[PDB]
Order: structure tokens, then sequence, then C-alpha cells
């Protein structure tokens, strides 16, 4: 508890820090028991990796990788995610039992440390293909075996989806078919999507919800926001204002515990 | 093979009528040793029965079942699905010890009557809220008892997306915590939304496909298809048009199969 066993998030620059910013804020503002580790690379200013200190217990330097791979993540209009095989990293945190890996792009709205009651590998259902697990949110155990035979297939193989969740969807092959405990429930990693996609649902399960997960290449920190009216602007047909509530969260989180921060 | 379980299809139209024609002449080309039986409605043509007569060994004559829930529906964009509470008739079905139940709009391309090693409740996961089962392919066991006590649920409490899906996921709600043999294989309900939302996923597991779900308010028979060239016609973002092959499969089938028997 105390100290063996951690939340982890990633963040390739400083874009994504601001994410993983709100993000560590949340698990505090929800009183963790964790420690609170960031994987940040090169891009990331000396400036951020300061404030990123003072939210996370660390920040841990790593190289990016980089699956270059064009073709699959077009297949995914998601050109720019060949990055997130930096999220491999993660397995080499040998200092700690079990850690939960986070996306940066997260945000936590009730304390969430009974996820360290699960076993590697424990995911949610990804909408969209729910035979595979969405890489957002997911409970690991570190190890320098898995961490080398991920990076072995990430460099022979490389990933179906070009990123992250293709490979570790492949490596960890028995999830759809295996123990139902490692299917966390979709209140952990709740994604705008599926609000968008069944808010029947959503208005029946949503108040359960424990985790938000922004998924999709627009981003939290790409909106506009009027801390006065507390209000976004925003384009047609977007599946974070079907219950804007989450997006004005992060934006509420943002602007009075983390902007100061950044002074 | 055993006389005593059956495919079971829902239409309350002529339009869906088409639907469970080429449903059940996929399920014939696929080698089914397991009865076919559609349940029909007043609305269904006398003329329509008796075309559903060649295809199925059972029609099936059953009262329309309508929610009327006009708010939940249109949270949905799903107006006109309050009559899929008729799909709740098929528990009186009590001559089989075991049926699957597949939706109007499924086309098989597999055969798949090892489904029947299951028990209930078992369904794949909805891609939209994928804690919830998808109710276009499930695998039950046909009871006096589940049948009234599902037709008073929905007399006094209803379904919380004014269909069928919603009932039965209140009704079935064990199914996303207990047994994962009764999370079907999201390849025996594919919908062609999963195929749009992560393609990548789709070029990888696709070819296993056993059922493909054209879900969804535009059905397949609303297309206009060229026999000829063996093409349609269609408008931006569909999602059936990701991989049109099924969608022409249905539509092969239809003209080759179905039609003739029609005009
Ligand atoms: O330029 C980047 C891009 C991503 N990340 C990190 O990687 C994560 C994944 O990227 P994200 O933009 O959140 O991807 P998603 O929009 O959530 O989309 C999917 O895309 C990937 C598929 O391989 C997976 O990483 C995700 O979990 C999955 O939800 C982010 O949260 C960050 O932690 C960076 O640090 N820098
Ligand atoms: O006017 C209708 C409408 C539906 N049906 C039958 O009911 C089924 C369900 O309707 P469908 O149009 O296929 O719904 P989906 O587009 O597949 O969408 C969702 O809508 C319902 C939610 O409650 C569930 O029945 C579905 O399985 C679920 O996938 C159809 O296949 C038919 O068997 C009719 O007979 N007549
Ligand atoms: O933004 C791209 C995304 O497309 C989807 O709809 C998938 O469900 C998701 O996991 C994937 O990463
Ligand atoms: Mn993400
Ligand atoms: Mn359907």
């Amino acid at each position: 508890s105390m100290t063996d066993q951690a939340f982890v998030t990633l963040t390739t620059n400083d874009a994504y820090a601001k994410g993983a910013l709100v993000l560590g804020s949340s698990l505090k503002q929800h009183r963790t028991t964790r420690r609170l580790v960031v994987l940040a690379t090169p891009q990331v200013s000396d400036s951020m990796r300061k404030v990123l200190e003072t939210v996370f217990d660390e920040v841990i330097m790593v190289d990016v990788l980089d699956s270059g791979d064009s073709a699959h993540l077009t297949l995914m209009k998601r050109p720019e995610l060949g990055v997130t095989l930096t999220k491999l990293h993660c397995w080499s945190l040998t200092q700690y039992s079990k850690c939960v890996f986070m996306d940066a792009d997260t945000l936590v709205l009730a304390n969430i440390d009974d996820l360290f009651d699960r076993e590697e590998l424990s995911a949610a259902p990804d909408p969209g293909w729910p035979d595979c697990f969405n890489s957002g949110v997911f409970v690991y155990q570190p190890s320098v075996e898995t961490y080398n035979q991920l990076l072995h297939l990430a460099s022979e193989q490389g990933s179906f989806d070009g990123g992250d969740q293709g490979i570790l969807n492949t490596f960890f092959s028995s999830w759809a078919t295996t123990d139902i405990r490692k299917h966390l429930p979709f209140i952990y990693n709740l994604s705008s999507i599926s609000i968008y996609s069944y808010l029947p649902a959503f208005k029946v399960f949503g108040a359960s919800a424990k985790v938000v997960h922004f998924l999709g290449r627009v981003k939290p920190w790409n909106y506009t926001y009027d801390p006065k009216t507390k209000s976004v602007k925003s384009e047609a047909h977007d599946p974070n204002m079907t219950h804007p509530e989450f997006l004005i969260l992060w934006w509420n989180i943002f602007t009075t515990n983390v902007l100061p921060l950044l002074q």
C-alpha cells in the first residue's frame, strides 16, 4: 500500500503534462494512499518537470519509444500516437510491486485504491472492440522479464494499431476469454464515446463513474475554457459535450489547482 | 444435431421480414442442424407469413409488445424501437430446451451451432457500453417462469432504453461480473460500428467473424443495391461502408435466395 504500490502516468510533452497534472491532482483530491509516478521524455520542458515534481512523488525520465507505424495509425485516424509505445517503460518500475497505469487524459472522480486488489493484467473493455481491453487504465506488475518481452515484441512485430493498445492486447491475449475479475467495470474507465453511444445506459449507471477517460484526438486542453462562466466553446458532434460536466470538471481542476503551480 | 433446440428471430412487419429471410437463408447455407423459428405479429402480411414458412420450420404469431417509452427511445435516437419488447415472447417457446435468439438484422457467415454449448444468458458485449450485452444474439432457455417475470418487469418498470436491450440487461444483471463463458466472443455478434470505431482490430481479427450485425437505424433493406455490379449507393459516415463486403453479401443472398419468392 503505502510505498510499494503506485499510480503511473506518462507524458512525452508539455501538452499531455497538463493532463498528467490534472490526473495527479484528482488522485490527491480523492485521497490515494499510493505513490504517484510520471514517466516523462526529454521534450517535456525543464520547468514543466519541476511542476510535475510538485504533484508527483517521482518524475522518471525515459526515452521515447515510437512505432513509426504510419499505416496502422492512419487506419485509426490517430497519426500522432506512435510515441505511445513509450508506455511500455511502465513495466521497468521494479521499485513497485503493483501499479495502476492511467493515461494522462484521465480524471479520477472517486478513490480507486481498490484497483490494487486486482491482478495483472486487469483492464476495462474498449468501446468499439470490446474483446480488446482499453489500455488507458490497467493494473500490472512491474517485471524485467515482462518489460523486456514487451520491448522485444514491439521491435520485432510492432503493434496492430501502431500504439501501445494493440501490442498490449496481443501480449495479454487471454484477457477476453479468461477470468472475469480482470475485466474492470466500465466505471473505472468510462470513455466519453460510451456516454454518446448509449446515453440511456449512462443515465442509469453513470452516477457510479469513478474514472472518466477523454479518449480521442481532441483533448481537454485543446478547448477554450471561460472560468467566469465555466463554459467551453465546442464544435459539432462532440462526445465530450453529451455530458460536458466531466470536461468542465477537468478545467475546474486545472484552473484552480494546477494553474497556480504553473506560476 | 438436436431437434429440441432452435434459432429464433422476430419480425413485426414486412420490412424486417426481409431481414429474417436472409438470416434464415444464411443459417441454412451454413448447415445448421437446429430448427429455425420466426416470431411474427399481425402486421406481417399473409403472403409474407407463407414465404417465412418456406425458410423457417415454425412461424409463430404473437402480439406486439410496445414500450411506448418515447423519452428513453429518443435518448437513443431510435423512436421506432418500442416494439422490440415483442422479443420477450421468445421465452414462451417451451417446446424447445435451448435457443439462440438473433435479430432480424443479423447475417450468419459460418456454422454457429456450438453456441448451444452455452447456458442462459450468454451474449456478446455491446460496443457502446460494453458492461451491457447486446441483445441481437443471445443464448437462453425458454421458461414460463422467466417469460412471465420479464413481462411483469416490462409492465411495471419498463426498460431503461425503451426497448428489449435495457430490460434484458436489467433482468440479467449479473452478466458483466459473473462467468466469463457467458461473454460470447464478439465474432458471434460483430457490429458494423466496431469495424468503424477500431479498424485496426478488425483487420487482425475480422477474418474470424461468424455473425455480422447491421445494427443502427439504416438497415440493409433500406439501401439501393445494383445486382449487375454488386454495389450499393451510400451517404457519408456510414459504418456499414467501412467493410461493405458484409452489406453486399446480405444483398447477394437476398437477391439470389429470397427476392424470387417475393416478386
Ligand atoms: O503525444 C503523446 C500522445 C500520448 N501520450 C501518452 O499516451 C497516452 C495515450 O494516448 P491518448 O491520446 O490518451 O490515446 P487515446 O485517445 O486514449 O486512444 C487510444 O489509443 C492508444 C491505442 O494504441 C492507447 O494508448 C489509448 O489508451 C487508447 O484509449 C496519453 O494519455 C499520454 O499518457 C503522450 O505522452 N504523448
Ligand atoms: O420495427 C421493428 C423493429 C425491430 N424489430 C425486431 O427487433 C430487432 C431489434 O431491432 P434492431 O432494429 O435490430 O435494433 P438494433 O439496430 O440492432 O439496435 C439495438 O436496439 C435494441 C435496444 O433495446 C435491441 O433490440 C437491439 O438488439 C440493439 O442492438 C430487429 O432485428 C427485429 O428482430 C421488428 O421486428 N420490427
Ligand atoms: O481514437 C482512436 C480510437 O478509436 C476507437 O474508436 C477505439 O475504440 C479506441 O481505443 C482507439 O484508440
Ligand atoms: Mn487516453
Ligand atoms: Mn439489430
